[PDB]
């Protein structure tokens, strides 16, 4: 078998992307953010504080005829930026561009932080990092991809997320127009349960490559790109008044620049990031101080390949026995 999904940017910053998936039967479409950096499949639901639902559209297992309640199983989770969900667990039907897992883990949320509840256009995430983050007690719980993976024509997913535009999430097969050249596949580690690979360098616009060995994970659900903090100053000294706030929370530049591209290396490849891709705009309504795509790793304790980097490229998430990341242009 295989799936294919369309993934669509949220707002115009491309701050996260949303892909529709079919729960329950009959089905309820939500639209859920594909996260690699995590392992739960979570929506909002008919279980979920009133107050704390602004927008959202819910799942409600007891009008899904193939819903069953995990009995004493509950979750709880907290993310790199600070928030957090928890509930307990259905499992049903989850269907994602017309692949389809019976039994799945629907982790149906009862509180969610404040950052959730603002954010109208997200129903909830869909983890696709290693199963042994799931959060389930008593009961660890598999990702849908991992559930999925025994029947699929290979066991892969691909992201190919767009930069302003629409993008697609395959699982089972890579299409082979989707990019050019050829795809660059590089080491895995699992141990941290994230898809953790070694970046070989980088290199600022026109400048030099700096062969240098950067550890991070490949994550659809961070935003932006964190790095050591002397890859991050060596990028941003090449913009004119650019400077790391302490107020704004990190480096900030004048909207009046052009910003220059970023590379990164895989193995003997190289991934060539816009200076597009790095502007996320005004700090504040009308502000003429724009924030930066390209942040410092210094406290968060792992660099983070994030939207920014990933959507530059097609990416491979190879999950066979031994997992690999694989990574082309397009
Ligand atoms: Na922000």
């Amino acid at each position: 078998s295989t799936g294919s999904a369309t993934t669509t940017p949220i707002d115009s910053l491309d701050d996260a992307y949303i892909t529709p998936v079919q729960i329950g039967t009959p089905a309820q479409t939500l639209n859920l953010d594909f996260d690699t950096g995590s392992s739960d499949l979570w929506v909002f639901s008919s279980e979920t504080t009133a107050s704390e639902v602004d927008g959202q559209t819910i799942y409600t297992p007891s009008k899904s005829t193939t819903a069953k309640l995990l009995s004493g199983a509950t979750w709880s989770i907290s993310y790199g930026d600070g928030s957090s969900s928890s509930g307990d667990v259905y499992t049903d039907t989850v269907s994602v561009g017309g692949l389809t897992v019976t039994g799945q883990a629907v982790e149906s949320a009862k509180k969610v932080s404040s950052s959730f509840t603002e954010d109208s256009t997200i129903d909830g995430l869909l983890g696709l990092a290693f199963s042994t983050l799931n959060t389930v007690s008593p009961t660890q719980q598999k990702t849908f991809f991992d559930n999925a993976k025994a029947s699929l024509d290979s066991p892969v997913f691909t992201a190919d997320l767009g930069y302003h535009a629409p993008g697609t999430y395959n699982f089972g097969f890579i299409d082979t127009t989707a990019y050019t050249g050829s795809i660059t596949y590089t080491a895995v580690s699992t141990k941290q349960g994230f898809w953790e690979w070694t970046s070989t360098g980088y290199a600022v616009g026109s400048g030099t490559f700096k062969s240098t060995s950067i550890d991070g994970i490949a994550d659809t659900g961070t935003t932006l790109l964190y790095l050591p903090a002397t890859v991050v100053s060596a990028y941003w000294a090449q913009v004119s008044g650019a400077k790391s706030s302490s107020s704004v929370g990190g480096y900030v530049f004048p909207c009046s620049a052009t910003l220059p591209s970023f590379t990164f290396g895989v193995g003997s490849a190289r991934i060539v990031i816009p200076g597009d891709y790095i502007d996320f705009g005004p700090i504040s309504t009308g502000s003429s101080s724009c924030f930066g795509g390209i942040q410092s790793s210094a406290g968060i304790g792992i660099n983070i390949f994030g939207d920014v980097a990933l959507k530059a490229a097609f990416v491979v998430f190879n999950g066979a026995t031994t997992p690999t990341l694989g990574f082309a242009s397009k």
